[PDB]
């Protein structure tokens, strides 16, 4: 059967991404020239030679991720991908969506790269510093984790930012609260308790600020319904009218990134063949967690490339 694109977010990033698909390809190339452009700013020497953590910087990363994802589309269509022909749905994790809807020819490059810096900008800006935390949890289930947000409550806000499968929780919210959270999931035998002490607490109601600031910028941005339906991180469905992906968008940034229930919601609809398109492999380590009966593949060599329009029929 079928195919979905999917992009990957925050945490994909690495130095030297893309480099050498710009190399091998004009069509990667423009793409990195034109969201430098879109900046007014040299974004593609800090993704070709960093520091690593200037490019993790959210204003980096997420134009950045988005950035190779775009070149790889790019590519495929020169050798021959047509997306609406051969694509059933895309999805992306959070930035990821972004980059889906311009692969789906919702918002222009341009558009897009901007659309990423605000976004990145908005949320670095979002809690003053120390406020917020994030914590990777593995081993408990959903309603497990939602108890431990319960149970710290007294302490402050701590809600599910990711739900990614394989038994992968991300938490967010107020610092102590996150914190606490962290020794109740290893207490009740989390295989995996992870504080990130100074992660800005993304996903979580303290994002308010960065959600309006997107609810703004998606305002007055043209867009266009996409070609292939999004199966957004909110509403796990098929979604194409471009006014309600943009209140979506807006209400992804407070809210749980639905992850796994978006790649078993593909997988029974038709898909059997998940590609992750653009820098590294990620996405498809949480594709095989969740399902092992989908192919799950990686899209960011020219191989990769080459292997992908064939699994296509290109
Ligand atoms: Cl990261």
């Amino acid at each position: 059967m079928g195919a979905a694109f999917t992009f990957p977010g925050q945490g994909s990033q690495l130095i030297g991404m893309g480099k050498v698909l710009t190399e091998q390809f004009v069509a990667a190339r423009m793409v990195f020239e034109e969201v430098d452009d879109a900046l007014s700013e040299k974004l593609s020497d800090i993704i070709f030679e960093g520091p690593a953590d200037v490019l993790t910087l959210t204003a980096n990363a997420q134009p950045a991720l988005m950035a190779v994802s775009m070149a790889v589309i790019r590519v495929m269509e020169q050798l021959g991908l047509n997306v609406e022909k051969k694509v059933k749905f895309v999805a992306g994790h959070s930035l990821g969506e972004y980059s889906a809807l311009c692969a789906a020819g919702t918002f222009s490059l341009t558009d897009t790269a901007r659309l990423l810096r605000i976004r990145g900008n908005a949320m670095q800006a979002a809690v003053a510093v120390g406020e917020g935390s994030m914590a990777a949890l593995i081993g408990l289930d959903e309603k497990d984790v939602e108890e431990i947000c319960e149970i710290v409550a007294e302490e402050g806000l701590c809600q599910i930012a990711n739900d990614n499968g394989g038994g992968q929780i991300v938490i967010s919210g107020e610092a102590k609260a996150v914190e606490t959270a962290v020794e109740v999931a290893s207490q009740k035998g989390a295989k995996r308790a992870v504080l990130l002490p100074v992660s800005a607490p993304f996903h979580s109601a303290l994002m308010q600020p960065a959600a309006n600031a997107m609810k703004n910028a998606l305002l007055t941005v043209n867009k266009t319904a996409p070609i292939v339906p999004l199966i957004a991180n909110v509403s796990v469905i098929p979604e194409s009218d471009p006014e309600r992906i943009v209140s979506l968008l807006v209400q992804q940034v407070t809210g749980r990134v639905r992850w796994r229930e978006t790649i078993e919601w593909i997988s029974a609809n038709g898909v059997n063949t998940l590609f992750e398109i653009g820098s590294g492999k990620v996405l498809t380590g949480l594709a095989r967690r969740i399902n092992k009966d989908i192919k799950a593949l990686t899209v960011g060599t020219a191989e990769e490339i080459e292997a992908a329009l064939r699994v296509l029929g290109v």
